[PDB]
């Protein structure tokens, strides 16, 4: 006949900005028509011209109506502007109301997709930060008591039990400017490379923040349809691949810190081959014999890391690794974020230790090699990692002796600006510090560049991962490096970093 009855009242989606509060997700009201059935059946006449006002065919909406003729809610039409949705409501068809409801809009769409993520129909988090912060965002719902009619009208409003509160709005580390330049730029580079994907990823080296996460693919997370999964994909959490080559400073920073090697020692790798039983390690470069140290960075001499790797141990490689991160657990808890794998062992075998000192066979996802980058180019501390603003800094952990980082960073330099290094990494203005990877895939291949800069006092590293570019010869720092280079040009400039190399 009648019923007092409790219902919600939804809460007011807290804002996602930028680190400097550009707007990233909003919410924004926008009008929903609704109906009840019951009512409307008793105003059969007016349901043409409602459903010709809805664009609807008259027939398709009749049963619509006749099949929920016991229901007291349906929507009609949801996201109108209020000029649209009191255009419906000046027919005054009775059972049909409007109702302003809030849904997310996202100012920079495809540019910060893959971070953000989206809601749902219903405001609540599916993907990205959305789904990651969605208590933070959501706020709670409150209640209010009501008296509804024999068909389900609202006839009084009796009492609010309960006030709705709003969502909390959340800062990001990302800065907008930043990851304009790196969406822009990895884009650009896949046309002139002619790439499938990849990924950018641009860290503060001092306070662990993200300041830029870009892939391609992308969507925009405004226009939902013909959506693929390939194009969701946040790839620099999501993906995993081997990092190859440019886990070599690592390897490295163990054998500085063994008391066993400086950067002048020299490695034969004569002839750029070495068997160790039925396994090769070859060199892409093969007319080298003695090689220092930098040379063997600056040449990526397989053979020649593997030496330095049995002659300091597999332990010591894997530790270093292990303690910036390299495979292992972030902890940023993003959606399907994967940890990937550095392998172990009780007791290294030859071949093994040589794969793991190349970074064949090993696991990571782009955000772990930003992130080791960083613990390297921040004096060998390890800031943990944050996808929002840090104001206060956490403390980092020292994991590779300050000297040894220093070291390591200055080697880097020259990989970037000796004879015979990745020439196409320089930064204008600046000494940029760096180390190139290509990795075979199982004719396809993924191009790497991870590196830092300023050389001399390091803010920011920056990774850059191009998957499977057309080139067919070497790639001879001319694939990821100069996307490194223009992104590290444009981040160091507009965060006012002063130029060390006048
Ligand atoms: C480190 O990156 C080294 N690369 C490797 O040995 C890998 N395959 O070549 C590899 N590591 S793990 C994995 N799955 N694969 C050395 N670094 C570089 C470099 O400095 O870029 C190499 C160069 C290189 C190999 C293939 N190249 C072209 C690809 C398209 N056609 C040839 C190329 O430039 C290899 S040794
Ligand atoms: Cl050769
Ligand atoms: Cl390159």
């Amino acid at each position: 006949a009648r019923s007092v009855r409790h219902i919600a009242i939804p809460a007011h989606r807290g804002l996602i900005t930028d680190r400097n509060g550009e707007p990233l997700a909003v919410s924004t009201p926008v009008t929903t028509l609704w109906a009840n059935p019951k009512e409307l059946m008793t105003a059969k006449e007016r349901w043409p011209q409602l459903a010709a006002a809805l664009g609807q065919d008259t027939k398709l909406f009749a049963d619509r109506i006749e099949q929920n003729a016991e229901r007291e809610f349906i929507y009609l039409v949801r996201g109108l502007t209020p000029e649209q949705g009191e255009g419906v409501i000046a027919l005054k068809v009775p059972g049909v109301y409007s109702i302003e409801e809030f849904r997310r809009f996202y100012p920079a769409g495809e540019v910060v997709a893959h971070a953000v993520g989206f809601t749902d129909v219903d405001d609540r988090g599916r993907e990205g930060i959305e789904l990651a912060f969605d208590e933070w965002l959501a706020g709670v719902p409150g209640k209010r008591q009501v008296l509804k009619d024999r068909r389900g009208r609202v006839i009084k409003d009796v009492q609010v039990t309960k006030n709705a509160k709003p969502g909390k709005t959340l800062a990001l580390s990302i800065d907008l400017r930043l990851q304009y330049l790196a969406h822009r730029e990895l884009r650009n580079a896949l046309l002139e490379n002619g790439a499938k994907a990849g990924s950018l990823v641009i860290m503060d080296v001092k306070t662990g923040e993200i300041l830029a996460m870009t892939n391609q693919p992308t969507y925009n997370p405004n226009n939902r349809r013909n959506l693929q999964p390939a194009a969701m994909r946040n790839r620099a959490m999501i993906d995993v691949f081997e990092p190859g080559s440019t886990v070599k400073p690592f390897s490295m920073s163990a054998a500085l810190a063994s008391g066993r090697w400086k950067p002048s020692d020299i490695v034969d790798v004569y002839p750029g081959t070495l068997q160790i039983g039925r396994y090769t390690i070859r060199d892409v470069s093969r007319n080298s014999r003695q090689l220092d140290l930098t040379g063997i960075l600056i040449k990526s001499s397989n053979v020649g890391i593997s030496k330095i790797a049995f002659d300091i141990g597999a332990e010591s490689i894997y530790s270093v690794m292990q303690q910036v991160g390299l495979g292992q657990d972030t902890g940023l808890g993003f959606p399907g974020e994967r940890v990937g794998n550095l392998p172990n062992h009780r007791k290294w075998p030859k071949a093994e230790t040589a794969t793991l000192a190349y970074g064949y066979g090993l696991s990571v996802t782009a955000i772990q090699l930003a992130h080791a980058y960083a613990a390297l180019a921040n004096d060998g501390k390890s800031v943990p990692l944050s996808m929002t603003r840090v104001d206060r800094v956490p403390d980092g952990v020292q994991v590779i002796s300050p000297e040894v980082a220093s070291t390591v960073q200055g080697m880097l330099q020259q990989v970037v600006e000796a004879q015979g290094g990745v020439f196409r990494a320089q930064v204008p203005g600046y000494h940029a510090a760096g180390k190139s990877g290509t990795a075979r895939k199982v004719n396809a291949y993924r191009s790497l560049f991870a590196g830092f800069a300023p050389a001399t006092d390091p803010r920011i590293a920056m990774v850059v991962v191009i998957d499977e570019p057309s080139k067919a010869g070497y790639f001879g720092g001319l694939v990821s490096a100069p996307v490194f280079s223009k992104v590290m040009a444009g981040a160091l400039r507009l965060m006012n970093v002063p130029p060390d190399n006048l």
